[PDB]
């Protein structure tokens, strides 16, 4: 997090993660055009002719001050392609939450179980364990006729139970309720150490 003493704002990243086009952009378009255009900035796209990345920031106009501070939130995609790990690296620096996006058909698992893996790893070059900080995973896609049943999906993906929220991205089924989980996880840990 970075605390702007100017703005009087702790300024946190959430990044959503995941393998290609398992969701991540749907949640941000979803949560962005649901989110009052007075609290919201621009919606910034950054695209080449194989990937992209996704991210704006938005002032949680509920939300109560922490020390005379408010908070503003910055949501960022993560690129897909192989070739932009470095890319990936970059954007987890500095990272306050994590949301792990898990395409939920058969046919992805294991596209989700490197996605996952890939993220660890990265977290774990800049010092930092997937376990310890503030966390949820996805299961999207649950409208598929192909989709794995959450146990399974539990075992695979999320074998230490942490917070997991089921969802159809493109009607903003789970897509609130994610976000709460995961902006309540990184005020909790701004109200500690
Ligand atoms: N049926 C269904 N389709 C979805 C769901 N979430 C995303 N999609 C579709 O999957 C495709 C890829 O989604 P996208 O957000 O662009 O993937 P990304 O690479 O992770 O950003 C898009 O065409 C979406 O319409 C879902 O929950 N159910």
């Amino acid at each position: 997090s970075f605390i702007n003493y100017s703005s009087r704002e702790i300024n946190c990243k959430i990044v959503y993660y995941g393998p290609g086009l398992c969701g991540k952009t749907t949640n941000l378009q979803y949560i962005y055009n649901k989110t009052a255009a007075e609290t919201k900035g621009k919606l910034i796209s950054l695209s080449t002719e194989t990937d992209r990345t996704l991210f704006f920031d938005f002032l949680p106009l509920s939300l109560g001050e922490i020390r005379g501070f408010k908070t503003r939130f910055h949501l960022y995609t993560v690129p897909g392609q192989v070739f932009y790990d470095a890319s990936r690296k970059l954007i987890l620096k500095g990272v306050d939450g994590v949301v792990f996006v898990a395409d939920s058909q058969i046919e992805r698992m294991e596209a989700n179980m490197e996605s996952l893996e890939n993220l660890r790893i990265n977290l774990a070059e800049q010092g930092y364990d997937l376990n310890k900080i503030p966390y949820v995973i996805q299961y999207n896609k649950r409208d598929l006729p192909n989709a794995v049943t959450v146990e399974e999906m539990r075992k695979a993906l999320n074998h230490r139970n942490i917070p997991e929220y089921q969802a159809v991205a493109p009607t903003g089924v789970g897509v609130f309720d994610t976000l709460k989980a995961v902006a309540k996880l990184v005020l909790t840990e701004l109200k500690k150490g």
